[PDB]
């Protein structure tokens, strides 16, 4: 049914939202420290001098294991 | 039809997935450091010596700005 439509675009739209905003391949799984931001796959964090979304310096990357992993 | 009560369960997992293991009620948005359990709320973070996964002891923990957090 349309419903059927409806909630197949909300679990989409979730899924997507738990992927790298680099590569858009790999899920998230590591956060820049201290900002907080958990935005990137771990090879692409590996590379990043300061934080894609707030700018903020990374003095390291923490690993994160999330139970949607 | 029975695809629709199919996508409502998927849709139910998933959002249980993002709620914190210990209260149940508030999104996960804390990591205990250094071990990197992310499952719990900040409230419920802030009690625990050590983490309820691994057992690890909880030097600090890291708020996480997640893209899926909501309100
Ligand atoms: C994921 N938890 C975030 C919210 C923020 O504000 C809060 C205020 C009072 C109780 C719990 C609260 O939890
Ligand atoms: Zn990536
Ligand atoms: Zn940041
Ligand atoms: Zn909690
Ligand atoms: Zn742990």
């Amino acid at each position: 049914s349309q419903q059927t439509r409806v909630l197949q675009e909300k679990l989409r739209k979730l899924k997507e939202a738990m992927l790298c905003m680099v590569c858009c391949e790999e899920e998230i799984n590591s956060t820049f420290c201290p900002c907080g931001h958990t935005v990137c796959c771990e090879s692409c964090a590996a590379q990043l001098q300061s934080c894609p979304v707030c700018r903020s310096r990374v003095e390291h990357v923490q690993h994160v294991y999330l139970p949607t992993h």
